[PDB]
């Protein structure tokens, strides 16, 4: 269990993450720490073409060296996208492409800015003694001010964190199905049933902190990789570590290994067959943290939820099984309304979308078609 990276309070993000690195690395930190006013005054690319290549062996934990992603992931979309207006360098310096590479290949992550670098890793209680909410919380790096990326990590952090509660539970379903423990099993899917239900109210914040118009033209900029991506067909070039450019797709909640784990829990078969939707969540799998798509392989090869209270004739387990499945049904409607404020509107106002809908409609409706009953 203890392999697998799970906190008991905030499960997959990195629990009380460091904020400052060693001396050693202060080029790299300031930089970071100053990438709105760098990025708008036209400083930021001359800077990174500038560093001096610095070793990534003094950044010696776990903590340190996903502090240092963070840091060089956020310095590299800054790079890469500019001001956020069209211009995109192609290639990245090998001065900071190849620590940044050396780092990702030690972590088993690749070398793009992911979820668990920007959201699970890029936060801090203001205060140490009051609870994990948002009025207490901050995030370490943002891009631009007013991008909103303060509201727009932190509520998917709240999210995770709120579905964390449930991820305890998963080993109490799996013994109860074991030792034939009915009653345990019942109780153990009515909790996960019921943290889920709680997500969904924290989803409601991002109307408070988010704006449409910030999202859609600035944030939604910054988080964009280079995979399938037309401003630069071929991927990026990682100076002095790959000869060819790569592609990696950029930050996504597809990478967040809470949804992924509840469908894989409930036998949402959401990754099988060859559709889009399905493929591009299997491949979302390869930018989580090694730890963490070990344990949803784990999931996988365990005895089916689904199979087991579908054999019982018991209506008590039918509907506390269909009371989760109902759950991340009604957090991915509520997402898809989200989606059509943020993307949709604010792309029609601007002086594609229809594909986006529809993946995400693939998954709500494979989720939806789990349900025993008509639920
Ligand atoms: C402004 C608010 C948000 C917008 C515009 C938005 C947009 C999107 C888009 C475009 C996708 C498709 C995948 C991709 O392009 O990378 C997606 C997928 C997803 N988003 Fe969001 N999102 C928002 C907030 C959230 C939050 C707060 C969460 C909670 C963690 C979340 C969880 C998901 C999940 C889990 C998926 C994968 C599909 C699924 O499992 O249902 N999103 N989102
Ligand atoms: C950081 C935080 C959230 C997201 C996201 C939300 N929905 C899809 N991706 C992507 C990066």
């Amino acid at each position: 269990s203890k392999e697998y990276h799970i906190d008991e309070e905030v499960g997959f993000a990195l629990p009380n993450p460091q904020e400052n690195l060693p001396d050693f690395y202060n080029d790299w930190m300031f930089i970071a720490k100053h990438l709105p006013d760098l990025i708008e005054s036209g400083q930021l690319r001359e800077r990174v073409e500038k560093l001096n290549m610095l070793s990534i062996d003094h950044l010696t934990d776990h903590k340190s060296q996903r502090l240092a992603r963070l840091v060089l992931g956020c310095i590299t979309m800054a790079y890469v996208w500019g001001k956020g207006h069209g211009d995109v360098r192609k290639v990245l310096p090998r001065n900071i492409a190849v620590p940044y590479c050396q780092l990702s290949k030690k972590l088993e992550l690749p070398p793009i800015l992911v979820y668990a670098d920007c959201v699970l890793a890029n936060w801090k209680k203001k205060d140490p003694n009051k609870p994990l909410t948002y009025e207490n919380m901050d995030v370490l790096f943002s891009f631009r001010d007013g991008d909103c990326s303060k509201g727009f990590f932190l509520v998917s952090l709240l999210v995770e964190i709120a579905a964390a509660s449930a991820i305890k539970v998963i080993p109490t379903v799996f013994k109860a199905m074991q030792m034939q423990e009915r009653d345990t099993l019942l109780k153990a899917l009515l909790e996960i049933a019921s943290c889920l239900e709680k997500a969904l109210q924290v989803f409601h914040q991002i109307h408070d902190h988010v704006n449409p118009k910030a999202f859609f033209s600035v944030l939604r900029i910054y988080l964009s990789g280079w995979k399938g991506n037309p401003q630069l067909s071929d991927g990026l070039v990682y100076e002095g570590f790959w000869e060819d450019p790569k592609e990696f797709g950029g930050g996504s909640a597809g990478q967040s290994s809470v949804f992924q784990c509840f469908d894989v829990l409930l036998g949402i078969q959401q990754t099988a067959g060859g559709g889009h939707a399905a493929q591009f969540l299997q491949d979302m799998r390869r930018y989580m943290p090694p730890a963490h798509r070990n344990f949803l392989c784990s999931l996988e090869s365990n005895p089916s939820v689904r199979e087991f209270v579908l054999s019982k004739g018991d209506a008590g387990l039918r509907e506390a099984y269909d009371a989760c499945v109902k759950a991340l049904v009604s957090l991915r409607s509520y997402h898809l309304q989200i989606v059509t404020k943020y993307i949709l509107i604010p792309a029609s106002q601007q002086p594609g979308g229809t594909d986006l809908m529809n993946f995400l409609k693939t998954v709500r409706s494979t989720t939806e078609k789990s349900l025993l009953k008509e639920g």
